[PDB]
């Protein structure tokens, strides 16, 4: 079905998922000149001290690290958020080349990759229920640029050969996602959507200003994953990003400057 190829990529999605042409689609270009400092935003509270990772999965589109979300452990709050959002998983989007791969752009700049830490609003009880609500999810987006290796990423990079193909999973316990954060928690925020089908308009996006640095070797390893299942023709999992979508009426707010 949907994917990122010429035949089933982002410009095709609207035929199965009409909200693809909706009023709050993601990602977007972040025009840093037009974003407004909002002195009423609070600092983000990223509380990942008790995160419990469980598993890593190649889902055929990306790979995702999944967390135990059956209690309040790893939570995002503050900033533009009302209430408490629980971390359920993180995943990445990346390019076939270092000069593309991110979903959001900054003044049209593309980064090599983008990390998404997905959280759901605990007022809706479960992730699945939250995926249906306008303020159901909060996704923390972090850009990756190629430079110095990110030591906190290497445990993820090293397990990818065990999940090469669609539907493969591996145990992945005791991974600390604090090691994927940049120094600064300065951010942009705007209301948007899932960037993959079903493209539901349920996401408060929080995009950090500071990218993390990863090495060329780290991102090359992402590019060795496969979209296909085992035993099927090999198609490299690369360019699994949706381009920027129309901003429409929306305002992007800055936590800083
Ligand atoms: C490239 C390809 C491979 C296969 C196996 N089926 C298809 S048919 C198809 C499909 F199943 C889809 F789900 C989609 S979509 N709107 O992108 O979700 C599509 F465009 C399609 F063209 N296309
Ligand atoms: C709707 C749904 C349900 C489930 C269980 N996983 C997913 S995986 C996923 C995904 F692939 C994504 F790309 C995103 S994203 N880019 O953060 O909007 C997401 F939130 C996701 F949760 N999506
Ligand atoms: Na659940
Ligand atoms: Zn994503």
């Amino acid at each position: 079905h949907w994917g990122y190829g010429k035949h089933n990529g982002p410009e095709h999605w609207h035929k199965d998922f009409p909200i693809a042409k909706g009023e709050r689609q993601s990602p977007v270009d972040i025009d840093t000149h037009t974003a407004k400092y909002d002195p009423s935003l609070k600092p983000l509270s990223v509380s990942y001290d008790q995160a419990t990772s469980l598993r890593i999965l190649n889902n055929g589109h990306t790979f995702q690290v999944e967390f135990d979300d059956s209690q309040d452990k790893a939570v995002l709050k503050g900033g533009p958020l009302d209430g408490t959002y629980r971390l359920i998983q993180f995943h990445f989007h990346w390019g076939s080349l270092d000069g593309q791969g991110s979903e959001h752009t900054v003044d049209k700049k593309k980064y090599a990759a983008e990390l998404h830490l997905v959280h759901w609003n605990t007022k809706y009880g479960d992730y699945g229920k939250a995926q249906q609500q306008p303020d159901g999810l909060a996704v923390l987006g972090i850009f990756l640029k190629v430079g110095s290796a990110k030591p906190g990423l290497q445990k993820v990079v090293d397990v990818l050969d065990s999940i090469k193909t669609k539907g493969k999973s591996a145990d992945f316990t005791n991974f600390d996602p604090r090691g994927l954060l940049p120094e600064s928690l300065d951010y942009w925020t705007y209301p948007g959507s899932l960037t993959t089908p079903p493209l539901t308009e349920c996401v408060t996006w929080i995009v950090l200003k500071e990218p993390i640095s990863v090495s060329s070797e780290q991102v090359l390893k992402f590019r060795k994953l496969n979209f296909n299942g085992e035993g099927e023709p090999e198609e490299l999992m690369v360019d699994n990003w949706r381009p920027a979508q129309p901003l429409k009426n929306r305002q992007i707010k800055a936590s800083f400057k």
